[PDB]
């Protein structure tokens, strides 16, 4: 996260961090929980990922310091990515975990409601990125996760801002138009978590842009409204 700042300890009890285990441990991506089995994460993470079996999923960290060789995580039993994904940029960037066990829900660890049914028009005006991400292009995946409010752009404008690009409706973009707030690297797979009536909903899963927090170029996330029926199905 580019001009971010750190959060505290619960303050975000969705978020996860994915860790790969080869060739050696390392954060991967972030995620977000949305079920006692089930995260939802992006699909670009699992490049390269030979097999679920190198995958540990840690929830209620707040420094990535806190992960010892006897931290509880959970494993993941099956990647679901969606069937027409290609590449981030590309669109259909999502994936589910199936976790091999369920979540005991906590203070610390907690479900981020998906878009409900019915609020497909409503306009989000308390937006938040959160992640380990770097905090400049050329930085490091940070210790204690960073949280920055980014306003909604429009389809049209994030769409002017990428002529190279297909910017669809299963797109949200977020960013100022002066830059200086944004994902960055390390932060994709995240949530993009909203506000509205006081509950807190899963707008956008972190997924590419052009540089971190340059003017005119929007983060762009995947529009996690235009897929809860692909969800509910591959949940239930
Ligand atoms: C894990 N890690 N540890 N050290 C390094 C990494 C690492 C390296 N790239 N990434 C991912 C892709 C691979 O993910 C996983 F497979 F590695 C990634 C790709 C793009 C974005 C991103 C950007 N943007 C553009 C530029 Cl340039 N930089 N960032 C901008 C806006 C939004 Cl909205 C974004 F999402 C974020 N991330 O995170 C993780």
């Amino acid at each position: 996260i580019v001009g971010g700042t750190a959060s505290v300890r619960g303050e975000w009890p969705w978020q996860v961090t994915l860790h790969t285990t080869s060739p050696t441990q390392r954060h991967l991506c972030g995620g977000s929980i949305i079920g006692n089995q089930w995260i939802l994460t992006a699909a670009h993470c699992f490049y390269g990922v030979e097999s679920p079996k190198i995958l540990r999923v840690y929830s209620g960290i707040l420094n990535q310091s806190e992960i010892k060789e006897d931290t509880s995580f959970f494993g993941v039993q099956e990647i679901i990515i969606h069937d027409q994904y290609k590449m981030a940029e590309s669109g259909y960037d999502i994936a589910l975990l199936k976790l091999e066990t369920t979540v005991n829900y906590t203070d610390s660890q907690r479900p981020i409601s998906l878009p409900s049914k019915g609020d497909r028009n409503v306009i989000y005006t308390d937006c938040w990125v959160t992640g380990w991400g770097y905090r400049k292009l050329r930085d490091k995946i940070q210790n204690t996760l960073q949280k920055a409010k980014i306003p909604l752009v429009t389809n049209e404008e994030c769409q002017k801002r990428y002529r190279g690009h297909k910017i669809t409706h299963k797109m949200i973009c977020a960013g100022y138009r002066e830059g200086g707030k944004d994902a960055c690297k390390g932060d994709s797979g995240g949530p993009l978590s909203c506000k509205h009536n006081e509950v807190w909903h899963l707008v956008g899963i972190t997924s590419w842009g052009e540089g971190c927090a340059q003017r005119e170029r929007p983060g762009v996330y995947t529009n996690v409204v235009e897929y809860v029926d692909w969800i509910l199905e591959k949940t239930q």
